[PDB]
Parts: structure tokens; sequence; C-alpha cells
RNA sequence: CCAAGAAAAGGACUGGAAGAAAUCAUCCAAGUUGGGGACUAUUUUCUGCCGUAUAGGCAG
DNA sequence: AGCCACATCCCGGCACTCGAAGTCCCCAACTTGGATGATTTCTTCCAGTCCTGGTAA
DNA sequence: TTACCTCAGTGCCGGGATGTGGCT
């Protein structure tokens, strides 16, 4: 789900990790420069979790472990939880489709859900026509 | 276990000078707001003595 | 046909009403005629510097 | 070291009881 999307201009400067000469030189050079594109995100995820064992562990302990397991890296950038001074339960679990869907219907109108497409495209010209006709269609990797 | 893993763009700076928006002008004519009506009830405030006294002070 | 488990079912029981005036009805809402001319819209000079290749002679 | 190369209602609540359906 996409709530915020901001494009950032410019490009990163590399660390001076390369000596100017291998020996008898006290000068440091810059490896080289690349031209990329970066952005800041705000997003929610809904993961379908399954436990093979007949007896499950729906406990506070597991909610702590779900907070610990969360990676710090995402899409090459840095991932953070919501700020501490305004913290609420950002890591809830549902075992009912009716309760979960009801809560999701309340999301702000200016955000986007991203769904899989049906169309089969074999060229950029076919993509050009599909994009001219729809307004909801986007190419992705 | 993410076109994966690591990363300091920094240092300095004078926009200035000068100016005439002006002349003219007719909003008018007519007009029916009207007819009817309960603030008191299950109220609480009585009965006396002193004092010239509808003044002022008192017991029950 | 006889025996046992599990469904509900109806009477006795229990708890609530709850303070505490009323505030006007109905029908109509304007026609006509015109919106100005003549003139002009700036000129001088300037527009940084340095670092951040791979490959083979 | 260097050179190269791009656009009168109602709502729970207890408790004993009436009655029933399946197995032997």
């Amino acid at each position: 789900y996409l709530g915020r999307y901001s494009l950032v201009t410019g490009k990163h400067l590399p660390e001076p990790s390369k000596s100017a000469d291998p020996k008898s030189v006290s000068a440091i050079r810059r490896p080289g420069l690349l031209d990329g594109r970066y952005c800041d995100l705000g997003m929610d995820l809904i993961i379908e979790v399954h436990i093979p064992t007949g007896g499950s562990l729906p406990f506070t302990t597991c909610l702590d472990l779900l907070r610990v397991a969360l990676p710090a890296r995402f899409a090459g950038g840095c991932l953070h939880p919501p700020s501490l001074y305004e913290e609420y339960n950002w890591c809830t679990v549902y075992q009912d489709k009716s309760t979960l869907f009801t809560v999701l219907s309340r999301l702000p109108r200016y955000g986007c859900w991203i769904y899989p497409s049906d169309a089969d495209l074999r060229s950029f010209e076919e993509l050009s026509e599909a994009l001219a006709l729809d307004r909801r269609l986007r190419p992705v990797a």
C-alpha cells in the first residue's frame, strides 16, 4: 500500500576509499561517480502468515519477536518504525477476514493499493497503447 | 537473505541613478398585510405585646 | 419394544418504568431603455574558480 | 609515466422437570 511518495534530486558522493598511488603517496582519490534516482516512502504491508503445527503461539512474546526480526534495510535505503513519542500498536495480528477488511476500508482516499495486472504485453508499442487507454496501469520491474 | 554490502559537497560576495493621468455628464414612473386568543394553580408567610407612630425593636 | 443423554421449558424471583406545562397556522416576490472617445509602455555594464578514468604503449 | 577519446408492561436468572430421539 502507498501513502506517501517523494522524489529526491541530486546524487550521492562516494567515500574516498582508493589511494591515489599504491605506495609512497599520501593523497586519497574518489573512486568515480554514478547517476541514479532516489525517493522517500511511507507504506504499510499485510503479510499472510501461516504456522504448520496444530498448536500456535498467539502471545505477547511472539509480538516482541516480530518487532526484533524486522530488518533495518529496504530497497537499498533505511527502514524505520513510526516515531516513539506517538507510538501505537504498529504490529497487530488478525485471524478474521471480516475484522481486517473492515479496518482497511477506513484508509485515507489520497493513497494507492497496487494490484497485479491481467494484460500480456510483448513489446514497448503494445505497452504504449495499453497506457494510452487506461489511467490506472503502470510498468514495473 | 532486496541491480545485494560501505560513504561529510564545501569555502567567499553592495543592483543602482531619474520622473504630472487628464477634460465632460439628469435613474425615473405606480402600489391595502389581515383574521382569533385566561398566567395562576394542592398556595406554605398566621397570632400577639412595647413604642405618639403603617417609623424601629421583640416573644412564641 | 425397553433404556439412556441431552436439548429446552416454565414458575418463582428480580429489577426497572418515572418527577414535573405548553412557544401559530396560510397565500403572493416587477415590468422598458441605454456601458465613451485619443495619446503614449526605458536606457548603461557585468554572467567564477578546483578535486572526483581505463587501458595499453 | 602518459595520450586518447565523446554530443400494567419489558429484560435477566436460577432450578427442577417434561418430553424427546438413538442404541440395544
